[PDB]
């Protein structure tokens, strides 16, 4: 209730592997931060971060633990889900869904916005879901660079959910040969691709998926609508991705094929909105989300202290000033 | 060493640990080169990293035996000198207190050396430098937050850092070691900001238990403080990149985005390249410099 009519130096959409590293920062920089949060994003379905040193740990603890270091240095959070930002001119107003049911509908201020709210990626659609869930993050992957090594030389189904999404079978091939390519009869693969994936050994299943096969939340089939199967020890889904970032429309940002173009400190073209990690145009990684974090962070501070009067040592003055 | 490596990283801290596991986890064959005892180790708290606060050794430590479990391979050595022969890299390494590697990309990832300030007795420095008496600002800023603040500055240009200081603390001191004369703009500036000037030689830090609460100089007299920062420039020590006639700025090697550097297939991370000094930074380099190698060896 006080946070509604206290005016941010930022506010932080997305509370994820970018905004929490941002969020740390702007708070050690002695600024004014509040991180907006919905939860069960991208980062928390990972679980475990392979490449980001010094230490392998879950999604879950990543988030968590970014978390309670936000807070520990004086971040403001809130457990809300982001609807909607105007820039007035002279401050953004972003409005917030609050509780599930029966929401309230606050809008905070500030003079900065930091979008940071990634993606999701998008998964196939099984009349069960939990069949699915049982095995996604585990061996049935959802990004190249991230378990590639997990992958080598192991057989291995490709979901393709468009015939371009096929040609990561043309990456993927870099850690393992075994590659099956999976279209869940969604869409017509022309000839041209028949002929490459023929040429390269890679098998094509045009059915329909019923069911993924394993124990224990390891993976080592996939059974097929006509009730044929395939003995597989990996799988790497590669389906595209979902934004859900329709309250940045107001903001007239310029975008390259859904992802937000920024400069090197991450600054959009819009002025004062910054985009981080998965959400802006590069490469998906929890590395690059938090030096995204630190580069906006750092360039809003920047700004704001070029900006403020001297911070003098008045006693001195003062006291001579009196005699 | 007979083995024609993908890539040698000379050094092995933040950013070059951070190369390596993703270089390994690429299935390409990667030599870390580490001397040890670099900038990282003397860092007590790694305060800003998400999403655990570490010691630098800690994060070492941990980088490290990533990079051995995915298959990196490790020599504790100093880099000496590069050759590119055209066709390879050839990388002499002083073991022992001069094999020759070979490799097709190399990653100078050795980062810098803050210069401190040089006592009789560098134990007392050593004393309380990384714990309250610091060398980076955006490290430590929020901990120096309204505390008396000392600021020892190597050059008449440095004492610039005092007007950045001065978003934390007003209560600033500055200090020059008398290693240099201070022109009248600048004495009026600090004197109108209200920040003392003492130009007399440093004998000693004072504290207890690594905590610094003040300054003793030569002539018997001292200071109280809470807190100090070091700004007194950096050492490189990348003469084994003599022979590369990289691109540089002010000692800082410039890269595009992806860390490539002037020179083909030679990369910079982290501390060695221009721009921000901090741990996330040098990992995030290692990071898009290890993809770019990958790409390119994918792609042949
Ligand atoms: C590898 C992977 C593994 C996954 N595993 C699982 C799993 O095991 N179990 C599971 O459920 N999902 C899992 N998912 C997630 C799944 O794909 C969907 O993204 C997810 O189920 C979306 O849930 P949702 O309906 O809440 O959508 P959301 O986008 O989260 O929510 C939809 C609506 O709910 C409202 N809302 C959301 N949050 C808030 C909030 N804090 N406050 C107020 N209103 C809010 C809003 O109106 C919003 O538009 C996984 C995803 C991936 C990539
Ligand atoms: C199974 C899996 C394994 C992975 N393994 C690795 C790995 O090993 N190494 C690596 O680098 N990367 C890995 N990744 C990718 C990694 O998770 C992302 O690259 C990273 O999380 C990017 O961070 P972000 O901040 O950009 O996005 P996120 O971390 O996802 O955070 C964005 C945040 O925004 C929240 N949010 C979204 N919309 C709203 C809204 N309207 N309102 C409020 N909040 C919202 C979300 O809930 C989320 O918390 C993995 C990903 C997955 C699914
Ligand atoms: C905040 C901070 C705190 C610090 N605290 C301490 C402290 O507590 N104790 C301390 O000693 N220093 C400390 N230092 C470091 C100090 O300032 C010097 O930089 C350091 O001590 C130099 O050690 P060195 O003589 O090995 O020089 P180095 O540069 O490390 O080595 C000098 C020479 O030794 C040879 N050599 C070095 N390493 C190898 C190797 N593996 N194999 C073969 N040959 C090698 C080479 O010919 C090289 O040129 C601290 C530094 C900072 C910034
Ligand atoms: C006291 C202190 C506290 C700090 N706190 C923070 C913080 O809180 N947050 C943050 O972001 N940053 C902090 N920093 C800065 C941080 O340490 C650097 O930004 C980071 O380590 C940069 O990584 P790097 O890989 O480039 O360099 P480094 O970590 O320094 O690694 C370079 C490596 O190269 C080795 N090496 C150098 N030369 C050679 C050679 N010829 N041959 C072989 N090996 C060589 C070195 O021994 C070293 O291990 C702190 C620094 C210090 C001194």
């Amino acid at each position: 209730d006080e946070k509604q009519a206290q005016l941010y130096d930022v506010i932080i959409a997305g509370g994820g592997a970018g905004g929490l590293s941002a969020a740390v920062y702007l708070a050690r920089y002695n600024l004014k931060v509040l991180v907006i949060e919905k939860g069960r994003g991208r980062s928390f379905w990972m679980q475990d971060l392979w490449n980001y040193v010094p230490r392998v740990v879950s999604g879950k603890e990543l988030i968590e633990g970014g978390k309670e270091m936000a807070l520990h240095y004086g971040a403001d959070w809130l457990n809300g889900f982001v609807e909607a930002v105007t820039d007035t001119g002279e401050e953004f107003q972003v409005r917030v869904k609050y509780r599930f049911k029966n929401s309230d509908y606050p809008v905070f201020r500030a003079k900065y916005l930091i979008a940071a709210t990634g993606l999701m990626d998008v998964l196939p659609q099984l009349e069960n879901m939990q069949n699915v869930y049982e095995y996604a993050g585990y061996n049935l992957h959802v990004c190249l660079i991230c378990d590639g090594y997990e992958m080598t030389n192991r057989r291995a189904a490709l979901i393709a959910g468009s015939e371009k999404a096929i040609n990561t079978a043309f990456v993927l091939n870099w850690f393992t040969p075994y590659i099956t390519v999976l279209t869940l009869g969604a869409y017509p693969v022309g000839d041209e691709m028949r002929a490459k994936l023929a040429d390269h050994g890679y098998p094509l299943i045009e059915k329909p998926i019923a069911r993924f096969l394993g124990k224990d939340h390891v993976m080592d089939g996939i059974e097929f609508a006509d009730g044929t199967s395939i003995k597989v020890d990996t799988g790497l889904i590669s389906m595209g991705s979902i934004r859900h970032d329709g309250y940045l429309k107001n903001l007239d940002l310029l975008t390259d094929g859904g992802d937000i173009v920024t400069e090197y400190d991450c600054r959009t073209s819009h002025p004062r909105v910054f985009a981080l990690g998965d959400l802006k145009k590069g490469l998906n990684q929890v590395s690059i989300a938090v030096a995204d974090g630190t580069l906006a962070a750092t360039a809003i501070w920047k700004e704001i202290r070029r900006a403020s009067a001297p911070r003098k040592w008045t006693a001195p003055l003062q006291e001579a000033a009196a005699r």
